[PDB]
């Protein structure tokens, strides 16, 4: 299958886009999943250096797989401001040559929505899908705890409620496993909507809270329990056997220390495992 | 006075240390306040490129003013792990040639400590001071809401309770103003302990919550109300008149968008204002 690197793995170190691309290339990645804030800042302040890089990506068998961001469609949100952000993301996706935008479906668990709140959010996701459909771009909701996609049945339900051809899924197997669902079974049920994967692992359920966004974004955040794919509790042998003959990128979503060492080691094992 | 740039201003963009140093130099900064995670990652993965930069800093009238980090000395903390982090920070400070480490005094407001919790934290700050004193390095507590330094009297009290020669203050005037204290008066009272400043401003008290750490660290975090120094509610004319003939660096602590544009514009006004 095709592996991608996420620039979010480098959120706590000083490194240039040029050096990320070179690292991706020399380690056999075929894609880069570009964090939205990185995309935006390259466009504003590194436009020429970035354009030169983009013009050789293809020569290195690299591409931008997706831009991964956060669209606020909560009731408290200034929705016109969210729409303006979508329009800027479509500009960035055009420049980076990607047709996918990752977002999250809400900021609390499905069980905590009233049927009325869940209705208003379905309508807003639909609106965002119709905006991106003009640009022939897909909106991928990531499967995540504390969102509407925090369980397999809620995710399936959401997809049926929005009922739009440009709404797709970024399947994050760790979070799917966390919800109590079987990873292969979730893949099989979500297959018609999947366009991308996230692969990460944890040593034990005891440490799942290290993936809470606030902990992930904090420089001094806890990394205990974050482990390479074949060294954690989720069974990546079974997952990769299922997904390896789909066409979608799987990002190695590493949030721990020493990203380059971990990523480099991961790719050697991924290419050679049985 | 002497101005420094904080690498934390660049936490949401891909940029190299070499480009930060060059930007600092061409805009008349005389110092760089290096975020601890940036320092650590340069040491692990960019040691040669960083060493070459460090060897010309002096030629550019630049230096590393401080490494700014987070030491967990709460009761829930693994304190031996905190001590190990201090030992690594002393290694980094040696390499970067700085004698200052910024930390925060606790993770909740002074009013929320029992006299017993506050005692245990005083003892731990004292221990950290004694560790860094071996390396002839100073521990600077930053004045911050939701910490023991959230008011001027609590900060003064803390300094008297620890009573160690290596405990110093990083005076963040915005947060001091937020606490209800007068900035110039706080400078005058805290003067014997001050070794560094942070300068940032806000358009109105209504927007002070945008400085909450979780909001600051999040890529999609709100930046509304963050404004250049002379365009906000805190009076930087009065502050700079007081502090301009001290020897301490003042960092332009910008957490908003377009850091390079904002910082470049700031330095032109700072050099030329009356
Ligand atoms: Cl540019
Ligand atoms: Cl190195
Ligand atoms: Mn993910
Ligand atoms: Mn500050």
């Amino acid at each position: 299958m095709k592996y991608s690197l996420c620039t979010i793995s480098f959120r706590h170190q000083l490194i240039s886009f040029t050096d990320i691309v070179q690292f991706a290339y020399e380690n056999g990645f075929e894609g880069i999943e570009l964090w939205g804030t990185h995309a935006q800042n390259l466009y504003m302040q590194e436009y020429e250096t970035t354009e030169r890089e983009l013009n050789c990506l293809k020569d290195k068998t690299l591409e931008i797989t997706m831009i991964s961001d956060y669209l606020d469609i909560s009731l408290s949100a200034d929705f016109e401001k969210t729409i303006e952000k979508c329009e800027q993301l479509a500009i960035l996706a055009n420049w980076f040559k990607t047709n996918k935008i990752r977002t999250f479906a809400g900021q609390k668990g499905s069980a905590d929505f009233s049927q009325q709140e869940r209705q208003e959010y379905v309508n807003r996701i639909r609106m965002i899908c119709e905006l991106f459909a003009q640009h022939n771009m897909y909106v991928l909701l990531e499967t995540h705890p504390n969102t509407l996609t925090d369980t397999l049945p809620s995710t399936l339900e959401l997809l049926g409620e929005v009922d739009h051809p440009n709404l797709k899924i970024n399947l994050d197997f760790l979070h799917i496993w966390e919800s109590g669902a079987d990873p292969v079974d979730s893949f099989q049920q979500l297959r018609p909507w999947i366009q991308h994967y996230h692969f990460k692992n944890i040593s034990s359920a005891d440490y799942l809270h290290v993936f809470e966004p606030n902990n992930v974004y904090a420089a001094a955040g806890n990394r205990t329990g974050m482990v390479p794919l074949f060294e954690g509790i989720v069974n990546y042998d079974e997952i990769i056997q299922e997904v390896r003959d789909t066409d979608h990128f799987a990002s190695l979503e590493w949030f721990g220390h020493n990203a380059k060492d971990i990523l480099k080691a991961e790719m050697k094992v991924l290419t050679n495992r049985n």
